[PDB]
């Protein structure tokens, strides 16, 4: 294998032992596979063609997977790629990824020549993922000051880390030119930056660290750095996370609990009058995904083996749906802790959702078919 190279993929398809769904899976468990994350955009916007990680030629590199006739061709190549925060241009003519930790890379899907739009100077470490702005012209992400910013290879590390208060700055990178702003530095850790769909002047970004101890998890701020605003104030034992952009910049999405109780809910705020609703509760899940208009809801049933389904909600019908298993162990393959994450999300036609599992082996990609019984 090598960039450009071609395999062909059997796609196996079955039953769920619980539901009954139709489910496919895409990729052989003989070689980890998972999809990215899933508020990235991996498919084409006609639906038929799907961005995916694959170690097939050794590493864990990019590969497209056409949908209608199973061949997958290797993107990139070598050993640095990260095939987590990768993503597809609005128009699905590149790719979008970092290697080597510091290099934003835009690969043209045609010719798979790369470039690189912008790299991390020296005295920063990049964190997280960088994400776009609807009209892929801008980029959000985080850069820790060097000398504060360590390896978080496991839980106690991400812990202590918090505690630090590291120098943190939410970035905007131009990529047609290549130059960076900072929108915000601050000695504290910030996480998770998102540009508002359709709304360049919003951008959502978190306070990272222990979900009980953060003064709030949520925060907006304008492009320019002027009005940082908490999305609310969190009641007194509430913790607030999942928080996402519904995929139309109608509202930001996440999901709120309460020290004493297991029950958990959604919430949705409107990002200028700040109202925040409570939607409907929810079986403890891992991740939650909307479809484009957030009529749609999808979750992973959360570990302790405790909850292995994948369930809807219909944000119409207030009523939910366990629609297939996610079957995944939640191991860790090769040192990542994210790579048998379901991280459940819509096919473009709402029909299906796609997720990751190592149910049948190694880490693998999954498509399962929504019941008719979800819209009634
Ligand atoms: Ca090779
Ligand atoms: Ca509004
Ligand atoms: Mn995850």
């Amino acid at each position: 294998m090598a960039k450009g190279k071609q395999i062909p993929l059997t796609f196996d398809t079955y039953q769920d032992a619980s539901t009954g769904a139709q489910v496919t899976r895409l990729t052989p468990p003989d070689v980890t596979c998972h999809r990215n994350y899933f508020y990235q955009k991996c498919f084409t916007r006609d639906g038929s063609k799907l961005l995916f990680g694959g170690a097939f030629d050794g590493p864990w590199n990019y590969y497209l997977l056409d949908l209608n006739t199973q061949v997958a061709t290797q993107l990139t190549e070598g050993r640095g790629d990260n095939t987590f925060g990768g993503f597809l241009s609005p128009d699905d003519d590149a790719l979008f990824y970092v290697k080597d930790g510091r290099n934003l890379m835009r690969v043209d899907l045609a010719t798979l020549e790369e470039n690189v739009v912008y790299q991390v100077p020296a005295e920063w470490v990049g964190y997280g993922t960088w994400v776009a702005n609807s009209d892929c012209t801008k980029l959000v992400g985080i850069e820790i000051r060097r000398e504060d910013w360590v390896p978080l290879t496991d839980w106690k590390k991400f812990h202590e880390f918090y505690f630090t208060k590291p120098c943190c700055r939410l970035m905007r990178v131009d990529l047609k030119t290549g130059e960076s702003t900072v929108i915000l530095q601050e000695n504290q850790w910030l996480g998770h930056p998102i540009y508002r769909p359709y709304d360049d002047s919003t951008v959502a970004f978190c306070h990272e660290g222990p979900h009980d101890l953060v003064d709030a998890r949520m925060w907006l701020i304008n492009e320019d750095g002027t009005n940082m605003r908490k999305v609310k104030t969190h009641a007194e034992g509430e913790s607030c996370t999942h928080e996402f952009w519904v995929p139309d910049g109608s509202a930001l999405v996440y999901v709120s609990y309460l020290k004493g109780s297991p029950d958990r809910f959604i919430y949705s705020a409107d990002p200028e009058t700040l109202e925040n609703r409570q939607l409907t509760s929810m079986p403890a899940c891992s991740h939650l995904m909307s479809n484009y208009d957030g009529s749609l809801m999808v979750g992973d049933g959360s570990d302790a083996e405790n909850d292995p389904f994948l369930y809807v909600f219909n944000m119409k019908n207030g009523t939910q749906h366990r629609v297939a298993r996610h079957d995944t162990s939640w191991k860790v393959f090769e040192g990542d802790r994210q790579v048998t994450h379901p991280h459940p999300s819509f096919t473009p036609d709402d029909k299906q959702i796609l997720f990751t599992s190592d149910v049948h082996g190694k880490p693998a990609l999954y498509l399962a078919t929504l019941p008719e019984s979800v819209w009634k």
